């Protein structure tokens, strides 16, 4: 619905930890919504979550890893 | 399926990192299977994938944060 649009996902990232090594925008571009606790983010499509972001993580890489069959990660939204 | 039994999940943990702060028995108890990569474990029921385990982590608690609607976590398998 709304969260197919990158910008709407990005908007969920109010209060996202300023010091995270992986930026809010990178995480939204990788299909994530911010959960509002920690650096825990959750894909709008597959509903699978990822936390504990470290310098050098690929936001798309870790997503594919946890949800290789995610519709977003495999291009179902274009 | 067969992974409803704890013992069947625990079997998947050979060569799981011996220095893991969270033990193999503890993660199997929390519904996890070992993926065979690093300290990455996946839930047999909700396919959530969690790694980077640290001291103080609850296997169950972390599993519920990443998949609050997990069938395993919510009692589905009785
Ligand atoms: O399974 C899920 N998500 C999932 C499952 C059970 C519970 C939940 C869950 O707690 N969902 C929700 C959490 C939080 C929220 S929120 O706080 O309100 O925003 C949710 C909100 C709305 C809906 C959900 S929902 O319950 O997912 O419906 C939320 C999520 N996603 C998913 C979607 C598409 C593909 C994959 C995936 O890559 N799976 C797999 C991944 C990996 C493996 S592996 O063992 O490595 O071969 C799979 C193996 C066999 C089958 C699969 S399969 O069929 O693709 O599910 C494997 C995974
Ligand atoms: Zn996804
Ligand atoms: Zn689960």
């Amino acid at each position: 619905e709304e969260f197919v649009e990158e910008f709407n996902r990005l908007k969920t990232f109010a209060n996202f930890p300023s010091g995270s090594p992986v930026s809010a925008s990178t995480l939204a571009r990788a299909g994530f919504l911010y959960t509002g606790e920690g650096d825990t983010v959750r894909c709008f499509s597959c509903h699978a979550a990822v936390d504990r972001w470290q310098y050098g993580d690929s936001a798309v890489g870790r997503h594919r890893k946890v949800s290789p069959n995610c519709r977003f990660i495999n291009g179902f939204y274009l």
